[PDB]
């Protein structure tokens, strides 16, 4: 049908070790492209560095500014809806800000605005590094998957602009140089405005997060965390899919670290921008996603659905 048909061709913008396809046969956005698509969408994936920077001339940013251009070249469009899952949307935010007239909506899931605690954490680790060894040999591992993993091999990755891209610092950073109406006041976990306009073109401006990962008990400087994906103990996720366990674990890290609740690596708090659809989702960072290959807990929700309900949003919208 035609449910998902907007104005405008979607362009899903894939975040922190991504590409279009691992490997080229495994899908970022697993099952999201196809459902799209059965829905009359006119949708394309953009294939970036798995680890880069947003900003700078080699970083994720201009890669997307290109692709973007192909996309409007090949389509015949004036204009792109950006939907970017963690660092995509920031990356999405960049081409927003630096080539607003190419872009009609800005969409962001589980992106960290203000960055990530477990960033924090592993800078941190890093920090200690008394010749820069270690974490040279470190970042080659993450390098190398990149390249390995990309669909076209993209040799452009760099693990350590990465980590500091998303620690709470640098996104601060990013914040004052790449600022947006969508974006609440530093400090206050509020969200901004649900539209903006630059330079004579609006854009409409939307998220959500997801908070699996609540603190529960408090004593004694220890927070507890519990994932509210899954039925406790034997749910088949935490069997199927190793990515559960992980991210309970490093979400349990971030509570730890003043987070609040979070998704296993990106707290509620970092990833309202614009109008905010719902932070309520009981997802993971990679359940946003629909990973590992369609595994969930008992308790998530459909991320497919969601996604196909807001391109149908979009085309109401007159996007
Ligand atoms: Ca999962």
């Amino acid at each position: 049908d035609d449910y998902a048909a907007t104005r405008y061709p979607i362009i899903l913008v894939h975040g922190l070790t991504g590409t279009d396809k691992y490997a080229g046969v495994l899908d970022y956005f697993y099952g999201i492209q196809q459902d799209l698509q059965q829905r009359g969408a006119n949708v394309y994936v953009a294939n970036l560095s798995g680890f880069q920077s947003d900003d700078g001339p080699n970083g994720r940013g201009e890669q997307l500014l290109a692709y973007v251009k192909q996309v409007l070249a090949q389509t015949g469009a004036t204009k792109v809806n950006l939907i970017g899952h963690s660092q995509g949307g920031l990356t999405s935010r960049y081409v927003a800000a630096v080539a607003p007239e190419l872009v009609a909506s800005v969409t962001t899931i589980g992106t960290p605005h203000r960055g990530s605690e477990f960033a924090d954490f592993v800078q941190g680790v890093l920090a200690y590094d008394p010749t820069g060894l270690s974490s040279t040999v470190i970042a080659a591992f993450v390098n190398v998957f990149g390249a390995l993993t990309n669909s076209t091999h993209n040799t452009n990755q760099d693990a350590l602009a990465a980590l500091q891209t998303l620690t709470t610092a640098r996104a601060a950073t990013y914040n004052q140089n790449y600022p947006s109406a969508g974006l609440g006041a530093p400090g206050s976990c509020q969200t901004g405005a649900p539209t903006e306009t630059v330079g004579g073109n609006t854009h409409l401006l939307y998220s959500w997060a997801g908070t699996a990962i609540q603190p529960t008990f408090s004593s004694l400087g220890v927070t507890g965390a519990t994932d509210t994906s899954t039925i406790p103990v034997v749910d088949p996720a935490n069997a199927l899919d190793a990515s559960t366990l992980a991210l309970l674990g490093s979400g349990t890290v971030m509570v730890n670290r003043g987070s609040g609740e979070n998704d296993g690596v990106v707290s509620k708090c970092s990833a309202l921008f614009g109008q905010v659809l719902s932070t309520r989702y009981k997802w993971n960072h990679v359940d946003e996603i629909n990973q590992l290959l369609g595994v969930r807990g008992a308790y998530a929700e459909d991320p497919v659905a969601v996604i196909r309900t807001h391109a149908n949003r979009l085309k109401l919208a007159g996007v």
